[PDB]
């Protein structure tokens, strides 16, 4: 009912010369799996993107961003590395904390994955304020227009903004997917590390871009709370779904982000209890209408076990909310846990609603259109 896409312990993987990584799971498998990203292409493939956390479930260590490919609606998955990090520390060098985006750009189908990367940092990256930006920081963006089989770096000018900016010491995706919006822009949704002089220690904001390769900073900022975040487009507005401890926020801009306001039909409608956990926010048409699809944890034990990842509607015009599947109604590995992503598309007359989601160190696919009648009807 469910599928396997990364199993903890279980997958070995090559490096860019061909030889195995010995990672620290039994056999040398690697150990744990982390921070899934799913994108579904107009062919219906499914690209699943996860840290692969070699050594251990720790943020801090040396991990490279895993891509699972399936051509069979999820039950098969070819799995490779995606996006190997520096191989500068082999306890710390990491690329992680995926971001993807499906769009057409300028015609072309492509997958974009956005990561952050990181090499002799110890620490967690919030840490790391006193730079404009961090020099152990970089957020590399690779792309795929093979349908999801090979992934090249994309020469950017993301580190550029980042530094002209000054006042960021790092930034990274929103975690799980992007979009493209009706007119065609790309947006990252994005968490920012303020220099330590500015008050706010953390924001949301988004980058976007119409080739993927320029990149722009809106000259606003949202409040940060837990940062990891989803955009969505609803009328001229993008709308964000943020981490938070308790009661998950969220914030429309109408400026294309210079200010933002809360937005009634989703803030403080999910409690996600202590800590907070990242979720997944995405839209699903119902006629001409919209509604919000979101998936983040109950988390029943109040702690970093994050139980229960759900399936939530969100009626985006009354403001009702309902859970619709508590697809991982389990009590989480506290070493890392909770997080999901969804994906919605509808391809000639078929339309499918798929998760990712983080299962004891793997990572589980399970085909949730089955719900797409109850989700339309809530508008
Ligand atoms: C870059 C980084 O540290 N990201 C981590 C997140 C980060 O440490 C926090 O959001 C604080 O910045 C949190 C987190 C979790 O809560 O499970 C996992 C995620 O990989």
């Amino acid at each position: 009912e469910k599928s396997v896409v990364f199993k903890a312990e279980g997958e070995h993987f090559t490096d860019q010369k061909g030889n195995t990584i010995v990672g620290s799971g039994s056999g040398g498998t690697t150990k744990y799996f982390r921070i899934p990203a799913m994108c579904t292409t107009s062919k219906g493939t499914i690209v699943v993107f996860a840290d692969a956390r070699h050594n251990t479930a720790s943020d801090q260590s040396f991990i490279d961003t895993a891509a699972a490919r399936s051509t069979d609606g999820g039950k098969t998955w070819n799995k490779k590395i995606a996006i190997y990090n520096d191989r500068v520390n082999s306890k710390l060098s990491r690329v992680m904390d995926p971001t993807c985006i499906v769009a057409n750009i300028q015609g072309r189908e492509t997958i974009l994955v956005m990561v952050g990367k990181w090499n002799n940092n110890d620490k967690t990256w919030g840490a790391y304020r006193d730079k404009a930006p961090d020099t152990d920081w970089d957020l590399v963006l690779y792309k795929s227009t093979d349908d999801g089989v090979t992934f090249s770096k994309v020469e950017t000018n993301i580190h550029d903004i980042v530094t002209k900016n000054g006042t960021i010491s790092a930034m990274l995706g929103g975690v799980g997917s992007g979009l493209q919006l009706n007119d065609g822009k790309l947006v990252f949704p994005v968490q920012m590390v303020r220099t330590k002089n500015i008050t706010t220690v953390l924001n949301t904001s988004f980058i976007y871009s119409t080739d993927g390769i320029t990149w722009s900073l809106p000259s606003g900022y949202c409040e940060g709370f837990g940062s990891e975040n989803n955009i969505i487009e609803f009328n001229a507005s993008l709308v964000n779904n943020i981490r938070n401890s308790g009661l998950r926020r969220s914030f429309e801009t109408k400026d294309f982000g210079k200010t933002w306001t809360e937005f009634p039909p989703m803030d403080k409608k999910v409690d996600n209890r202590n800590h907070g956990v990242q979720g997944s926010t995405i839209t699903i048409p119902s006629g001409n209408k919209l509604v919000a699809a979101h998936s983040s944890a109950q988390n029943k034990n109040n702690d970093y076990t994050r139980s229960d990842i759900s399936l939530y509607a969100h009626n985006l015009y009354s403001g009702e909310v309902k859970l619709i599947d508590d697809f991982y109604p389990k009590v989480g590995n506290a070493s890392g846990a909770g997080y999901s992503c969804l994906s919605y598309r509808k391809n000639v007359d078929k339309e499918t609603l798929y998760v990712v989601y983080e299962a004891n160190g793997s990572i589980e696919f399970q085909d949730l259109s089955r719900h797409l009648p109850v989700i339309k009807s809530y508008n």
